[PDB]
């Protein structure tokens, strides 16, 4: 037994359970979640230069473009609470991303320890993101974003092949907790 001091990347598709997981596993490991959808929701109801830009594409279903995105992980990396350790919660979300976030982690002398894919079933994602009705949960808006992350996201699984463990992410929350905690050898 080695510590619980990491650094955790979730992938998945929209409704996966990622944001579900991401809380329940800050709180049994002691790091911080950082969701780059929280932050960006957050900038819009404050209504930031950055809200009202990034808008136009969380509405859509869209990736916010990647200038803006990365600069702001870099951002909220650069919290003291994230010192030792985090996981992140839908970042990143393309190859760009993923070599943007390499160099932020270089420079603080760090690097991601492990990445967890959430697979899941498109009929198991549907009815989640229905149940769930945030305002990009809508029928036109969850097929954008499906073929969002077949585009950009789904190369992250190659990209990440060396540190990739998949998660059967459908069961109860409980079950799938303890299937990403057996992931991460804890
Ligand atoms: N194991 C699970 N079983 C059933 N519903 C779940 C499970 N995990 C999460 N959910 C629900 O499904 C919806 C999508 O979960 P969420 O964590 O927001 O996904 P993501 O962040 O991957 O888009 C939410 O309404 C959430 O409460
Ligand atoms: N890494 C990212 N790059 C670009 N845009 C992002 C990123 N993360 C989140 N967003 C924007 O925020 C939206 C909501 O993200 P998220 O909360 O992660 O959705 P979900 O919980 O269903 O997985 C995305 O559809 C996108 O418009
Ligand atoms: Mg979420």
């Amino acid at each position: 037994p080695r510590g619980s001091h990491m650094r955790v990347l979730l992938l998945g598709p929209p409704g996966a359970g990622k944001g579900t997981q991401a809380v329940k596993l800050a709180e049994k490991l002691g790091i911080p979640q950082i969701s780059t959808g929280e932050l960006f929701r957050r900038n819009i109801e404050e209504g930031t230069k950055l809200g009202v830009e990034a808008k136009r594409y969380l509405d859509a279903g869209d990736l916010v473009p990647s200038d803006l995105t990365n600069e702001l992980v870099d951002d909220r990396l650069n919290n003291p609470d994230a010192a030792n350790g985090f996981i992140l919660d839908g970042y990143p979300r393309s190859v760009e991303q993923a070599k943007a976030l390499h160099e932020m982690l270089e420079r603080r002398g760090t690097d991601i320890d492990a990445v967890l894919e959430f697979r899941v079933s498109e009929e198991v994602l549907l009815e989640r993101l229905k149940g769930r009705g945030r305002a990009d949960d809508t029928d036109d808006v969850i097929l954008n974003r499906m073929k969002v992350y077949r585009d950009e996201t789904a190369p992250l699984l190659e990209y990440y092949r060396d540190q990739l463990k998949t998660v059967d992410a459908v069961g109860t929350m409980d079950e799938v907790f303890a299937r990403a905690l057996r992931a991460l050898g804890k």
